[PDB]
């Protein structure tokens, strides 16, 4: 049953121009105050430069309340705009300085005030970065692995960390004060003679400090919001902002305790936290459990009202922003900030949990129809049929929303992690597709990008490349007589990558706990405040560290080309293949078709299926046998963000048919008209691989031609659709439903189609932000209809 | 039986001019090359930034042969001078740049041209030193009890830690090259992906670049050998420097094969760690145990050359200075190093281990007669006769050497501190007084003072000092009626600075730790390259701290006044001693008589000898309770370096009947003319107190007029002396055998007495350099006859 969509007030559409008409742009504020306090703590332990600069940042950083805001608190002047960081990495701005605003894709101005005030900075910062740390922390071995383009661990090398879901439901409750409070209590608790406490007080006194300064900065705000209310005419607007002020004097350092002020409140956790550190992938998770409370309670609000509050925060969400190198931005296309934010599921008993605020949260995405933010929702056994419905109509408003999570595979999956029952019915998703208990980990859920097509080349190859020995010497493809050895040469260059990437992670995990542990981030997280250690230092409850795998399709569709065509029925010999692939089909296309036509991944072919199954399984054991700096465990993950354009561009010709260059497959989707027997076969193959070892997340990509969602009955289709890929244990899927025309004429007149939302993966981006590449990726995918 | 001594070669004559000669100055080529490495390495961690300065130091510092050497390897131009480190504090210089002239004390001179040399030095260090971190770590509370005058932990604080004694033996067998393939090999075994090795390969790679640059050092000074004597007229010295270039080219990495080879690689190891670090204390220890084999299997050598070799050692010993902030100048006068080297004494197998060199170390006290080395003996119930009369010999040179040690007390007290029987047995001396088995040891054997005398001051005024409550506000003395509150509130102020004392010795140690970790001297102790930890970060087998307590004398003699005088017979009210004592006995000389008259420690009367006992335990039982960061314990030591004088100048008068500013005792010996009735009266006293607990060590100091030593009868006197105190469980003893007059005559004509050399407190020191408060100190203590 179709029940449509309800109408946003105009004061909406006032604020979503605001984004849509700002130009991104790199402000220098921050960058200037925190390296003007860290020239003053320079013999102070990093812990508390880190929350003495955060300090220094949130007194003095410029303060914008836009025009017809509800919900205040702007990380930067400019909207959408993206401030610096410092502290993890730098030179690369300082070299990209005069091509920024010469991007076809995320492009970003920065005036010339701004570039002549930095120079200061990148002086100052030379050699005292995190990234500098971390190179020097790794072997030569691993340098020399990390530059031979089979992986990339720039991501948290570059800039923060992120990827956590803060306990905002503890700060909602007690507010500022009680977590200063809670800090207060332990650091007289703990006294000690004891060394150990040496250390832990400093981290409390510096969680304190941060706590302070943070409502010091939400004052500023109220003060601000009276200034402009004393000098408004319209006694509408200016009854607003003394609400304004109001209530950002009561979530000062208290709690919330009406449904605004948990709104105001939940807003300036999340902005500071992305104050302190620019890592992305803060995601709210779960916001309809911790919201429902204050909603519920608030006797004094229309559900008008609620609902317009919520639509701010939607819009507030994107207004955040972040600028990365020219690299970085090919694997993170379309100003993407990934913050996660999901609805329904069951609770820690095993109930469902869909309540009202579930509800609003998926009418705000129709409303808002913005970027931001990652709407998804949980789905599971006893989903109730109108929840899973609902989100099919939003499905089929083409925005790419809702990404869907099973929690049948998924909680399973996390409690074989480590995790108890109670803390895994309890998931909310990080960034794209990553599963944590939010409030109580430290997942470093996207950790790194590692090609997995890459390793075919080398396997065929034998680890020699372009004119040097990168991986190890393994026999010969051509002496090779059976599939067995080509599975183990496979096997052992993925052994030698896997473990120069994970232990680069290592080296940079050390880094960050060195120079840039976190105050006011881990005291939001559990065990931090009471084992008295940092996020960094191994604080939380859980501690994990996932990195990504990235071509699992080409993967399959190599290895069962290698052995059928080559093993089993010797069409071509290996030294023929070899010589084939390293031409790129030159002279040779009698070859290329013959691979062409070998059985494909996504048409529940099991000969192939399995292949790309134990394909990706080689990658995922590899994964599992290392441990993190915070004592945690790796964890593989299957999801690409937009890297699979940039890794297919650096990756030879491959067995599968595929030409040098060319894209590799999105997540663990099928290859672009490779699945060609329908939605249904498509689903079956990916839900034969093993979803429940990649526990770090798998991302599933669908394109449905929009007739396939028409009425009633095709709201039906999509329901059945997914339920049935849930129950043969898939993990994760999410659908495209947009006509190939609107996308053609996109890249035509750009002007005309600003507010054109489509979705890359497990994340929803800006048509025309995107680089030509990552659009023509989208528009090539196969498209369905049933 | 008195032998008399032989006469030194005129070349030993010649070098100690050279030493006396000089004028003590400040030179700046280590500041300068350590502050230019480190602004290169600013990425780097901090083992990998100590190590690369290690290297560019050891690569660009001046290399300097002095005329008629035979053992080369000069740290400063200037003989006796000092070079800067800029790592620990160097405000302080800065500071006094222009008075260093001016002093009476250890007076230092300054070109103008280091002095601008200097300036970016003193500006690129700003924040970046160890002193200004760990001054960041402490709490306010321990800051506040730091800056009162009861305790002082500056040794560490400002400079360098060192009270060390390395395992030389190790190195004269393996070389350079030794330590360098066991790193190398360490590096191989624990290579694995666990995390934690990526910090120790940084470490190991440390310990390989710094024992290079060390092979590299050594091998400069075989360059400059030959430079030399390719310019040198007479054949005689052109020969040795041509003989010293062949030395320096073997002993280069590899291990010594003869006598000379043994010498000159002994002063290498000895040298590069004065260069690395200015902690005090680098003890050579047991130097006749490990170089006696090299001595023995030398078959070209003759011991007139073996003899003359030594005595270039001693004087070798005595060019290495160091310029320390006026202050702590007070704590150590006199230009010390306390480099302690011992001899004689039982193997690990509790056999007599007397052998030759053993009587070459003695003899080289009479050849060389300088302040270094700290020459002390080893004495148990077996000692050999002749050794002991040996010793006794040259103590009645009167040149304050050597000092005797008591193994029967010692290695029972270390086996209680947790070594091993067969360690505790191969025992070797530290600084002073303190003990540790060499090559496995990171002791801080000198982690601070604290001033006894100055409880009793805050036990009377309860807590309250000058203008304000520094203290616990214990009971008020006026309301106290017996003698059992009294030492309840004593105990009340003892525990409390104690406790910050100890606390704020741990944050110096994190300090250290984090900023100045020791690549080069780790290497040479036992379970560094095995744990892959340095002496800084707990590598070390055995760990300690070891703080000193000072006005054991003073105490003793003030509870038992305070006793008897007020509680026992009553003759005057707490109230009055109190006004009394606060004015430092104005106007009540009846008062003070009555106090000087009470029974002093020193006399054998087990009324004030046991209160002596009992207030030394109080203040050994409260360090007992605290551990270190590199999980060792503390444990109490009783000297007092040069101390006693200032510490006395900062305590009010004193219930013992001391007046206000007067100096305390020193050590553990009693105070000036109390005690009066003979030597053994004396040693009966001392011997009363708990020297097992003080495991860190106690001293005592007599002072006999020359007569009392005349003839065979006068060295066996000293000898059974020295028996009895020991039987009776005395810890060491040490003499001064010198004329009034002589002295006298020295302050009056320094320029006639410039190489009289007299016994401060652990160590022995020229005369005329030494700033009168202390000379007078020395004149004024007892003197005996037997």
């Amino acid at each position: 049953i179709s029940k449509g969509f309800s109408t946003q007030t105009e004061r909406i559409n006032i604020l979503k121009a605001q984004i849509l008409n700002a130009k991104p742009c790199v402000e220098s504020e921050r960058a200037i105050l925190i390296t003007e306090s860290f020239k003053q703590t320079e013999g102070q332990p990093a812990i508390l430069r880190r929350a003495l600069a955060l300090k220094h940042i949130l007194e003095n950083i410029p303060i914008t309340i836009r025009d017809q805001e509800l919900i205040v608190g702007s990380l930067t002047k400019e909207p959408r705009s993206s401030q610096v960081f410092p502290e993890f990495s730098n030179k690369w701005l300082q070299d990209e300085l005069d091509r920024l605003n010469k991007r076809t894709g995320d492009a970003f101005q920065i005036s010339e005030e701004s570039k002549e005030k930095l120079k200061d900075v990148f002086e100052y910062w030379n050699g005292k970065t995190t990234s500098e740390l971390a190179t020097s922390y790794m072997t030569e071995e691993t340098r020399e692995a990390v530059n031979c383009d089979v992986f990339t661990v720039g991501n948290y090398y570059y800039n923060g960390v992120g990827h956590v879901s803060v306990d905002y439901g503890k700060v909602l409750r007690v507010g500022f004060n009680g977590i200063i409070n809670e800090a207060k209590e332990q650091l007289e608790k703990n006294r000690s003679i004891d060394p150990d406490f040496i250390k832990k007080e400093k981290f409390l006194n510096s969680v304190i400090i941060s706590c302070e300064a943070a409502i010091t900065y939400v004052n500023r705000y109220a003060k601000k919001a009276k200034e402009i209310a004393d000098n408004t005419s319209d006694a509408k607007r200016k009854a607003e902002l003394n609400e304004i002020a109001k209530i950002c004097s009561k979530v000062s350092g208290e709690g919330a305790k009406s449904f605004y002020e948990a709104c105001q409140l939940f807003w300036f956790i999340h902005a500071i936290i992305n104050i302190e550190s620019n890592g992305h992938s803060i995601s709210p998770a779960r916001f309809d459990q911790y919201m429902y409370p204050y909603y519920e309670n608030d006797k004094n609000i229309t559900d008008k009202f609620a609902q317009e509050l919520i639509d701010c925060i939607w819009i507030k969400l994107n207004d955040i922003n972040k600028v990365r190198d020219e690299i970085s931005t090919k694997h993170f296309g379309g100003y993407p900030m990934y913050q996660n934010l999901i609805v329904g599921g069951q609770n820690s008993e095993g109930k469902d949990a869909t309540n009202k605020v579930s509800y609003m949260a998926l009418e705000a995405a129709v409303h808002v129809k913005l970027p931001q933010p990652s709407l998804s929702v949980r789905i599971w056994n006893k989903t109730p049929d109108e929840f899973l419905l609902r989100a099919a109509e939003l499905t089929r408003e083409g925005l790419g929303l809702p990404a869907y999570y099973n929690d049948e595979v998924i909680i399973p999956a996390l409690v074989s992690r480590g995790l108890t029952l109670e803390d895994a019915r309890d998931y909310g998703i990080i960034g794209c597709v990553e599963p944590q208990k939010p409030g109580k980990t430290e997942g470093w859920h996207d950790s790194a990008f590692f090609n997995l097509a890459r390793i075919v080349e080398l396997t065929i190859n034998s680890g020699f490349d372009k004119n040097k020995q990168i991986g190890p010497k393994t026999q010969n493809f051509e002496e090779m007589k059976s599939f067995d050895e080509f599975m183990k040469a496979y096997k052992a260059q993925m052994e030698y990558f896997v473990k120069h990437m994970c232990c680069a992670d290592n080296c940079i995990d050390i880094a960050h706990a060195e120079r840039a542990p976190l105050p006011f981030l881990s005291s939001m997280v559990d065990n931090c405040i009471g084992k008295g250690k940092s996020l960094q230092d191994g604080g939380a409850e859980y501690n994990f560290s996932g990195p990504q795998g990235v071509g699992v399709a080409n993967i399959g569709d190599s290895l069962v080309a290698v052995k059928k065509i080559v093993f089993d029925e010797n069409k071509i010999t290996p030294s023929e293949l070899k010589k084939t692939l390293n031409n790129d089909f030159k002279n040779s296309e009698e070859i290329q078709a013959l691979l062409k036509n070998a059985p494909k991944f996504g048409n529940d072919i099991d000969e192939v299926d399995n292949l790309a199954r134990e394909g990706a399984l080689v990658y995922c054991r590899e994964v599992n046998k290392y441990t993190n700096p915070r004592g945690g465990n790796f964890q593989p993950g299957l999801y690409p963000s937009s890297i699979n354009v940039y890794f297919g561009s650096l990756t030879g010709a491959t067995p599968d048919g595929r030409k040098s260059g060319q894209p590799l497959a999105d997540g663990v989707s099928p290859s672009r008209g490779c699945d060609v027997s329908g939605p249904t076969a498509a689903c079956n193959s990916v839900s034969k691989l093993d979803h429940f070892i990649a526990s770090n997340g798998t991302l599933f990509n669908q394109k449905f031609h929009p007739s396939a969602l028409k009425g009633d009955n095709g709201l039906m289709n999509l329901s059945s659709l997914i339920r049935s890929y849930f129950d043969q244990k898939g993990f994760h899927v999410q659908f495209n439903v947009i006509d190939k025309k609107i996308l053609l004429a996109a890249q035509k007149n750009p002007e005309k189609y600003q507010d054109l939302i489509v979705r890359v993966a497990g994340y929803s981006a800006q048509f025309i932000s995107l680089d030509k590449s990552i659009q023509n990726d989208i528009i090539a995918r196969t498209e369905h209809v049933m």
